């Protein structure tokens, strides 16, 4: 039923459309992970997105340590984020902070889980102080789900750390500000058994929305057929479901038309097309992104892509 251009209620909010910006690590923060003024201009240029999900933002001092990627553990970081959220809000948009913790697959000790929960609580509270609208927790096979550490065996235990993290964040900022991204096919580029229960569990926690990264495409040469995870996620997950990966305008609208997705997030297209929604609306050609400058440290290939 809905158009990509229709508003959408989620959490405490109404996004102005269902063309959202996916989280994108860009490396324009300082070496010691402090946000910079240039990031404010970049996010504001893209505030026509119904919701911006920030770049991965570290929750603990040592455990990032991608330099030039931001964190949110410190007061200096909270202060440096304020210009960015303020610029998005001055442009009428919305912005969630993606909180990042690096996990290992089958490293973290049982005795560090309480510190981890505390780090997430604190990052979520700092995100509010920084003026973000909410936060997105990222989970994937290495990461809160089947993380290398009672956290094994029954599905319940395999998703336990994710549940505990999500409950702590909700206790801190409210379920209406708390979202999750599931990446069942991996993070950077068995499943059914665990991601469908992860999604039912999150639904029962009544989080604001779920992001799921799953190839738009059905039919790939040399690949044997497996059914999509998304229609199964849609059955157990009641709040809004936002799909991601390789969507075009046409396949995005098709997903809304089918009922499986309420909104779609676009990553790479927002790198070179800050006004993606308007290009889609006008059927304008897209500007090609320059892969070379995805993770460099300057405005070039960052804030110098023109608006229509
Ligand atoms: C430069 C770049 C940075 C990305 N950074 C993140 C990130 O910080 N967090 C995350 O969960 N995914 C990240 N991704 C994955 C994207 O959010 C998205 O899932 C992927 O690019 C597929 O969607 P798209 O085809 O619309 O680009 C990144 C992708 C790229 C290309
Ligand atoms: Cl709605
Ligand atoms: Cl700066
Ligand atoms: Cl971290
Ligand atoms: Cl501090
Ligand atoms: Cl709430
Ligand atoms: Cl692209």
């Amino acid at each position: 039923m809905p158009s990509l251009f229709d508003p959408i209620r989620f959490g405490a909010f109404t996004a102005k459309n269902r063309i959202w910006m996916a989280p994108l690590t860009r490396g324009r923060a300082t070496r010691d992970h402090v946000p910079t003024e240039i990031m404010a201009e970049y996010y504001a240029q893209r505030a026509s997105a119904g919701l911006i999900i920030s770049e991965a933002t570290g929750i603990s001092q040592e455990g990032l340590g991608w330099p030039y990627a931001p964190g949110i553990w410190s007061d200096a970081q909270v202060e440096a984020w304020l210009p960015i959220t303020q610029a998005v809000h001055d442009a009428g948009g919305l912005i969630f902070a993606q909180l990042w913790h690096m996990g290992r697959m089958v490293a973290l000790r049982l005795d560090e889980i309480p510190r981890l929960l505390d780090d997430y609580e604190k990052a979520a509270r700092h995100a509010l102080k920084a003026g973000f609208d909410g936060v997105q927790i990222h989970a994937a096979n290495g990461y809160l789900i089947d993380e290398f550490i009672e956290y094994g065996g029954a599905v319940e235990n395999r998703i336990r750390l994710l549940k505990d993290v999500t409950e702590r964040v909700i206790a801190t900022i409210g379920k209406e500000r708390t979202a999750v991204r599931l990446s069942p096919y991996g993070v950077f580029n068995g499943i059914v058994q665990v991601f469908i229960p992860a999604a039912k569990m999150l639904s029962d926690l009544d989080i604001a929305f779920l992001g799921m990264r799953e190839g738009a495409v059905d039919g790939t040469f040399g690949k044997t057929d497996q059914p999509k995870l998304s229609p199964e996620i849609r059955k157990v997950f009641k709040p809004p479901l936002v799909l991601n990966q390789d969507y075009t305008f046409e396949t995005a609208q098709a997903a809304l038309d089918s009922g499986v997705a309420d909104a779609i997030s676009f990553g790479r297209p927002f790198i070179g097309n800050p006004d993606l929604p308007r290009r889609f609306f006008e059927k304008a050609p897209l500007t090609k992104d320059v892969i070379e400058t995805w993770y460099t440290q300057t405005p070039k290939g960052y804030t110098d892509y023109p608006l229509l």
